[PDB]
């Protein structure tokens, strides 16, 4: 009794793989943020829920990477990906526009999100508070639909932007691919896949999404 367009399939641990691929290179860029949550060169070519006694169960929650699913008119497609840490959902905002979400016996629903920095996360506040700590490689764990799970190896470049710096990795996957997890040696994610800019000489760097 807890249906929606949207669920959510847990499809692999949070990790630090040690034989990933290593890939991308480190860019330095000037960007800056805009209002509607889009990234810009220079020169380029939120709020919480109310969310009481619910007439369905609360989803499941358990720790781990997972696929966001949905269905089009041809059938089921991956809208997006996202991690599942300290009993919160988190992923980009984009991927479900807020949008409630199936997880097993019951539902989650949105707690807080923004648009402007394009997160999102169900059933609780904020959970990631691990960041890039400015100088170490990283690993995307690429939910990429459709292919199996893989580890990927980048060290990241960055965005320079009035708000200060961010880190930034120069991956290319498909749109499904968004609210991947980034994690550091220690697991810990630090922050999201999918947000980014397209480069003039076409390469896309997505930052790594991450709280403050
Ligand atoms: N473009 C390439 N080469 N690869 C993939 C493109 C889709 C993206 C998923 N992200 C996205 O769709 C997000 C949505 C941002 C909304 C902000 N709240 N877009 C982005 O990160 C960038 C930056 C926006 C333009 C610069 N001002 N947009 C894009 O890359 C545009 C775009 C190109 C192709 C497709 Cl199929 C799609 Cl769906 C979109 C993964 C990388
Ligand atoms: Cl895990
Ligand atoms: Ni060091």
């Amino acid at each position: 009794s807890h249906m929606t367009d949207m669920w959510i399939e847990r499809t692999a641990d949070i990790t630090w793989e040690s034989d990933a691929e290593i890939t991308g290179s480190s860019e330095r860029v000037d960007v800056r943020l805009d209002d509607d949550g889009n990234f810009q060169l220079m020169n380029d070519p939120g709020v919480l829920w109310d969310t009481s006694p619910k007439e369905y169960k609360k989803g499941d929650t358990t720790t781990g990477v997972y696929r966001i699913m949905t269905r089009g008119l041809l059938g089921s497609y991956q809208a997006g990906a996202g991690v599942m840490v300290e009993g919160v959902f988190h992923t980009l905002w984009h991927t479900t526009k807020g949008a409630a979400l199936m997880s097993g016996e019951g539902r989650l629903d949105p707690y807080w999100g923004s648009v402007k920095e394009d997160r999102l996360c169900y059933g609780g506040p904020w959970k990631l508070q691990h960041k890039w700590n400015g100088h170490d490689e990283v690993q995307m764990i690429v939910v990429e639909p459709g292919k199996n799970v893989k580890n990927v190896q980048t060290k990241p470049g960055v965005f320079k932007t009035p708000e200060g710096e961010i880190g930034a990795v120069t991956l290319d996957y498909p749109t499904g691919t968004s609210g991947s997890p980034i994690v550091d040696k220690n697991g810990d994610v630090i922050g999201l896949y999918g947000n980014g800019v397209i480069m003039p000489n076409g390469s896309y760097i997505s930052a790594i999404v991450q709280g403050e």
